[PDB]
């Protein structure tokens, strides 16, 4: 098997995130989780510190799911960066 | 209606600077390989923003384009973060 993302990857990249980006990460996670987990696991995520957040991902999204979901979240965060940046270019 | 494929993909693809676009194509090359090989690569590499958007709709119609685009943009974000951590972990690599 492979792609031990939550244990060896995720925590490093979450740490590289600033406070705002980390919240944005949590926000996009809430979006992908709610339709399937509702807002029940949400409270843990918002207050979850980076290492706690990594554990949560491993819990709810086992196997390569954590990697796939993370990539999509990082993608949207990137789109948000681009949208905000384009919005900056328009003004 | 499909907003992402017709106007979405092209819009943010348009927001990419020259270097960011090359990284995008490179990640696309990586994503297309398992089924299309390096056959469409020569076309993708030189394709301007409008042509590139058209190519993806061809190979990835419907929600195919969205999933592929999101992951490509994600890999781009990770690459930026990876480069930064790499310098923070080791002050002598660049």
């Amino acid at each position: 098997s492979s792609s031990f993302f939550p244990d060896f990857g995720l925590l490093l990249y979450l740490e590289e995130l600033n406070k705002e980006e980390l919240n944005t990460f949590k926000l996009f996670l809430k979006e992908t989780m709610e339709p399937e987990h509702g807002l029940t696991p949400w409270n843990e995520v918002k207050k979850a510190r980076r290492e706690d957040l990594a554990n949560l991902m491993k819990k709810y999204y086992p196997g390569e799911k954590a990697w796939s979901v993370s990539l999509k979240i990082f993608g949207k965060m990137n789109l948000k960066d681009l949208c905000e940046r384009a919005k900056e270019e328009i003004n």
